[PDB]
């Protein structure tokens, strides 16, 4: 139903910057809240649990020269702006939030870490 997958996802974004940034918890919070519904009103139409690499490339949270667009617009609702985000979080971040597992890699030739696996 897709709340697991996405909460581990969004947990992971909030740990980075709970962890280098000075971010109070009331904004992680908020931080966590909308995201997650964010995440959730995007991935909707877009999550197929019997084919879990169905639309694992739309669903896909980058940061490259380009910001997240979604983490870009949650980020300014707790006062945090993309040049902050930029330092807070990792610089060539690839995040993958399928169905039963959510995995992420940093760098193009960073290892592919698994931060959620769940059996179906």
């Amino acid at each position: 139903d897709m709340l697991p997958e996405i909460a581990a996802a969004v947990g992971f974004l909030s740990s980075l910057l709970r962890t280098r940034g000075c971010v109070s918890e009331q904004r992680l919070k908020v931080f966590s809240g909308a995201l997650q519904e964010a995440l959730t009103e995007h991935y909707k139409h877009h999550w197929f649990p019997e084919k879990p690499s169905k639309g694992s490339g739309y669903r896909c949270i980058r940061i490259n020269h380009k910001m997240d667009p979604i983490i870009s617009r949650v980020a300014s609702q707790i006062g945090l702006s993309q040049p902050q985000l930029h330092q807070l979080l990792p610089s060539e971040l690839t995040l993958w939030v399928d169905p039963y597992e959510v995995s992420y890699r940093i760098g193009e030739d960073g290892s592919i870490c698994v931060l959620y696996e769940e059996a179906p």
